[PDB]
């Protein structure tokens, strides 16, 4: 059929089990609205995208600090 077996839109299979200071991050990215498990991505300068459990608090912290200057 047209649609593949399990073609993802903008979700994540695994998150990051470490810490990444906001200073060491360029921008962020959100997941589509098809998956039943939201995830906040964080594109790194040298590293690729970084998924983080939105449930955590540290996530919202950086998301707010980014807007602040």
């Amino acid at each position: 059929a047209p649609m593949g077996s399990d073609p993802p839109t903008a979700c994540c299979a695994s998150y990051t089990a470490r810490k990444l200071p906001r200073n060491f991050v360029v921008d962020y990215y959100e997941t589509s609205s098809l998956c039943s498990q939201p995830a906040v991505v964080f594109q790194t300068k040298r590293s690729k995208q970084v998924c983080a459990d939105p449930s955590e608090s540290w996530v919202q912290e950086y998301v707010y600090d980014l807007e602040l200057n």
